[PDB]
């Protein structure tokens, strides 16, 4: 089972960031600019970008998966392009989880027509237990988190074969 | 410590991470603190995060545990502007097989 909840409702969750302006043609959509449907790429909303906190309680009964990315810009120019914050950092904690990112601007070779990156990190937690995002810049925000019940008997198998 | 014992030594320490940069002040005086522990084969730097975590037994800073073994003849240094939770006891151990860790609530008898 999975239940996709909103974590962190679009429309009220980032009053002093842009969230409407995070998409990219890495990931176009019928020939429009798009992004993950399940993150948020929060930009600066006009020369600023305050400092981002937000913390999850976990009220549902059963365990939760979060999932959060962090941007590599090429430049130090599309740093503070996007963060107005060359100095920036992203600090993810849990109980169990504590962990401290600082982007890494340097220029990659081009794959999809991209010179940044972009990292994908994912936790569990569980019932009862907070998640704590706090950043500066290069914080791709989760917006859809799966509420998982785990029973045996499943699995992942690559087949070509039709499905009836 | 140079290890003047036969036999290996397991050295145990710890980094500590203040919630705030103020606690940091309060406890070190340093803000831009690191540390360096280093042997013929272990070498690494550690700098705090300095950072607020969820409240877990009512702290908000955490501690990293990490542990080394020393060989006979070999040195372990430590260097540390602050943020270092320096050994005291060290253990040298003497290998034999046969033994094991199991998990039971039977009585000892």
């Amino acid at each position: 089972s999975f239940e996709r909840f909103e974590i962190f409702p679009k429309t009220s969750s980032w009053p002093n960031h842009d969230s409407d302006k995070g998409v990219t043609a890495a990931c176009p959509h019928a020939g429009a600019k798009s992004f993950y449907k399940n993150l948020i790429w929060l930009v600066k909303k006009g020369n600023s970008y305050p400092k981002l906190n937000q913390t999850y309680i976990n009220d549902k009964g059963k365990e939760v998966l979060v999932l959060w990315g962090i941007h590599h810009p090429p430049t130090i120019a599309a740093q503070e392009s996007l963060y107005q914050n060359a100095d920036a950092y992203v600090f993810v904690g849990t109980s169990r989880y504590s962990k401290k990112f600082k982007p890494e601007i340097a220029t990659r070779p081009k794959v999809r027509d991209q010179e940044g990156r972009m990292n994908y990190y994912w936790t569990l937690v569980e019932p009862g237990d907070k998640i704590t995002f706090e950043a500066t810049g290069n914080l791709v925000v989760p917006r859809y988190a799966f509420t998982m019940e785990r029973d045996a008997g499943s699995g992942i198998i690559i087949s070509d074969t039709p499905v009836h």
